[PDB]
């Protein structure tokens, strides 16, 4: 049934203009939908001149941009115009003295503290949007100074301070506002980003902001003319939180913790202010979570469920604050469950915004989101919430298609569950399902125990170890089955949050037979790798396994291919599934293939005083300065392994030719010599384009020698082992159809399975020591040989000596 149309806008601010809901994130990239289900982009994202938004970037945000975000420290080459918030504000006075218009508010960044949030005016939501002032600024200091990759003067005198003490907006500087070193102060105050303009129950204006460092602050705004009514004087809240005579009063986070992208809605059908944050970070192992706090007062405090404060009462995790939303989740598709791929999951789902209906009551909660096996790749997804008994409003856990709240059914409810608790911890970890039963008799069995109601209509009440969790029940598309279930989502008084999906009833032999038809071990007629044989399937299946013959392959799939030339060898794995007193057999064929000797396709020993190939088919290197792409380093050739090695500085490496590798069967060989390790740094790299590459790691995230892929998808060659410096280590990696293998001295110290495919049919760009981004290899490459297939143990053993 249910059609979407996805589009990628990262850190999304929906706003509902007439009949059409819009987007608008980060990087001017929007969007509009009249569904909330397909979205149909409108912008071009940095295209200027004629950008969408903003028209010439470059001189329409030029106020903006003397501070940050243009070709500057971490924009270096680039705009950063992140995180917007947009609406229409009926009262804005305009440049013809017209009243109303659709206001953008817009952030700027340079660094992780330099950033400004400015606005800019439309006669119309899709622009153009003509600036007219920049008004909170942060990461200045007390004296001159610069970043690096500045030539920004970062001193206070170069914000809009000195104008708003000399119209007697403010006293002057406070001092509490820089370090001893006359640096920022961003334990306590905010880095000036992610706007989020509301309005109270009266309809007055608020913009509330911040990202890490000191939090998240809240100011008056002058519905007129966009501007902030600053306190002009320091103080405290009632309860204390404290408040900045420019800053405004903090209402979230603190002391260096996460917490970023704030949305918060009046509802006036409870008449709370409802706070939605972000903890975590956002990349795909950052653990990006949403979270939720309410208060009485647009100012605060805010507190959670549990009554606790959203404001850090020190450098502590931030983990028990807050109402825990969503964070990492999966709906496992396990061995037998209807549909195909690995079911519905996010990682860091987060930065939403809120769409509260005033009519309905209907209410959607909007935001970005990673997924597993993907990467950074993202899209923007929509899921609709419920008010819970408790004033609490609920997500639902399922994208929204179409569903309301109903009249439900006892009889509709009952049955057995998939649930997922998001708890209230968050890290890369993926939460996945476990297998309950919601009986007739409200009692509630399986992997938990306890008790369940529905109330009314549809209120639900789920109490499991002696946590009581309130919510509703809703049906709601599961995209993997492809059926309306029935579900539920319900929160506790620690507000952690646990969801639930009807799973289709079935006796435990059909379950068998849906195992057995389901048991798929892909192709095993050309097997090169160890097979994952699992041990289970849906709901607590048991699946075990037998081999007609353990030399060729074990119990547990690992394979012995034979020597090179050998014939293929062949066996058979029986699996057996068993639930309850059903069970059933099913047989898999396999032929595993004997290693193949690769052959050199290229071979830079830099021996005749150049970045020749020897062996005479690929074009000789250049050389890069410190970046793949751009040029004037030095390489000495210096005494090495055999012949001369090449000498990288420190400052720059080889630009190898394109093309260089071209397939998903390869192998690459390299003697190295490091002076200094640094984190990301490169040896051997890698790339289709600076989304999809390869990077052979001397020191990788983890701290130790890696094969690494990014950023779409992921792969973590890990070889768990530390390189050492001013001296010679060999490594060699090879790549078979996703079959990886990466080798230290020798040894074998990492072995895996769907490797990225970066280079077939491809024209990719490759290079030593140097890539877009992290400090260029210090030290000396020897003997730098590439190959058409993956070489065998036996070459590998041999290269290495
Ligand atoms: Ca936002
Ligand atoms: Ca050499």
């Amino acid at each position: 049934d249910p059609q979407f149309t996805n589009v990628s806008v990262h850190d999304p601010s929906i706003v509902k203009d007439g009949d059409t809901y819009y987007i608008f994130g980060s990087h001017i990239e929007a969007a509009k939908s009249k569904d909330l289900m397909n979205w149909e982009k409108f912008t071009n994202g940095y295209t200027t001149p004629n950008n969408k938004l903003y028209g010439d970037l470059s001189k329409n945000l030029a106020g903006s941009f003397k501070w940050a975000g243009e070709n500057d420290a971490d924009s270096k080459g680039g705009f950063a115009v992140w995180a917007p918030d947009v609406f229409w504000n009926k009262d804005y006075v305009n440049e013809d003295g017209t009243k109303g218009a659709y206001m953008i508010y817009y952030s700027v960044s340079s660094t992780y503290i330099r950033s400004a949030i400015g606005y800019a005016v439309s006669k119309h939501i899709e622009g153009p949007y003509k600036y007219v002032d920049t008004i909170v600024y942060s990461g200045f200091t007390k004296e001159e100074a610069y970043d690096a990759n500045s030539k920004i003067n970062k001193k206070w005198t170069n914000t809009n301070i000195p104008k708003l003490i000399e119209q007697g907006k403010l006293k002057g500087v406070r001092a509490d506002w820089f370090h001893n070193d006359g640096s920022y102060n961003n334990r306590d105050f905010p880095n000036a980003i992610d706007p989020n303009l509301f309005y109270d129950e009266k309809g007055n204006l608020w913009m509330a902001y911040g990202s890490w460092s000191g939090g998240i602050f809240v100011l008056p705004m002058d519905k007129t003319t966009g501007k902030p009514i600053y306190p002009g004087k320091d103080g405290k809240t009632p309860d204390g939180r404290l408040v900045d005579r420019y800053f405004g009063i903090k209402i979230a986070g603190g002391y260096y913790q996460s917490g970023e992208g704030t949305y918060i809605v009046y509802d006036k059908n409870t008449d709370y202010y409802y706070l939605y944050v972000t903890y975590g970070w956002l990349g795909a192992d950052g653990g990006y979570n949403m979270r939720q706090f309410r208060s009485t007062s647009p100012t605060g405090p805010y507190v959670d469920a549990k009554g606790q404060s959203a404001v850090l009462p020190g450098e502590v995790d931030n983990s028990p604050y807050g109402n825990k939303i969503m964070g990492n989740f999966l709906f496992e598709r396990k061995v037998g469950d209807p549909g195909t791929g690995i079911g519905v999951g996010y990682v860091s789902p987060g930065h939403n915004s809120v769409y509260l209906d005033r009519k309905t009551g209907q209410q959607f909660l909007v935001f970005h989101t990673r997924f597993p096996q993907s990467g950074e790749y993202h899209e923007v997804r929509v899921h609709q919430m419920f008010m819970n008994k408790n004033g609490w409003p609920v997500v639902a856990p399922y994208r929204y298609a179409g569903e309301k709240l109903e009249k439900v059914n006892k009889q509709d409810v009952v049955g057995e569950y998939q649930l997922i608790n998001h708890g209230k911890d968050y890290s890369a970890d993926i939460k996945k399902q476990i297998f309950v039963r919601l009986n007739r008799n409200n009692t509630i069995s399986g992997d938990a125990t306890g008790t369940w109601r529905k109330i009314g209509h549809n209120q639900a009440e789920i109490t499991i170890d002696g946590e009581t969790y309130d919510g509703v029940f809703v049906r709601q598309w599961d995209p993997t089955s492809k059926r309306y279930v029935m579900a539920f989502t319900a929160l506790s008084n620690e507000g952690v949050s646990i969801w639930g999906s009807k799973l289709a009833d079935k006796t435990d032999e059909e379950i068998v037979e849906d195992v057995a038809s389901d048991l798929d071990l892909g192709d095993t007629d050309h097997v090169v790798s160890n097979l994952h044989l699992p041990t289970e399937g849906t709901r607590h299946t048991v699946i075990s396994w037998t081999t007609s013959d353990a030399k060729v392959v074990s119990e547990t799939g690992v394979v012995h291919r034979p020597e090179v030339g050998s014939a293929p060898v062949t066996a058979t794995l029986t699996a057996t599934i068993t639930k309850g007193d059903a069970t059933a057999t099913k047989v898999f064929h396999i032929t595993v293939l004997p290693y193949e000797e690769a052959k050199l396709t290229a071979h830079y020993s830099f021996d005749n005083n150049d970045l020749s190939d020897s062996t005479g088919n690929f074009g000789p290197g250049t050389i890069t300065g410190n970046r793949i792409d751009n040029e004037g380093g030095t390489i000495a050739y210096a005494d090495g392994k055999i012949g001369k090695a090449a000498v990288l500085n420190g400052q720059s490496g080889i630009r190898l030719p394109d093309g260089l590798v071209s397939s998903n069967q390869y192998s690459v060989s390299l003697w190295v010599k490091p002076e200094q390790l640094t984190t990301h740094t490169t040896t051997f790299f890698g790339a289709k384009d600076p989304n999809h590459w390869i990077s052979l790691v001397p020191q990788g995230w983890d701290g130790n020698t890696m094969l690494w892929s990014g950023s779409s998808p992921w792969y973590d060659g890990r070889t768990f082992w530390k390189i050492p410096t001013g001296q010679w280590t060999h490594l060699a990696f090879s790549v078979d159809n996703g079959a990886v293998k990466v080798y230290i001295n020798g040894v074998e110290k990492f072995s895996g399975t769907n490797f990225p495919d970066v280079f077939t049919g491809a024209n990719a760009s490759f290079a030593l020591g140097v890539n877009w981004w992290d400090p260029p290899f210090k030290g000396l490459i020897d003997e730098l040989r590439i190959y058409e297939g993956a070489l065998t143990p036996s070459q590998v053993t041999d290269l290495a000596q």
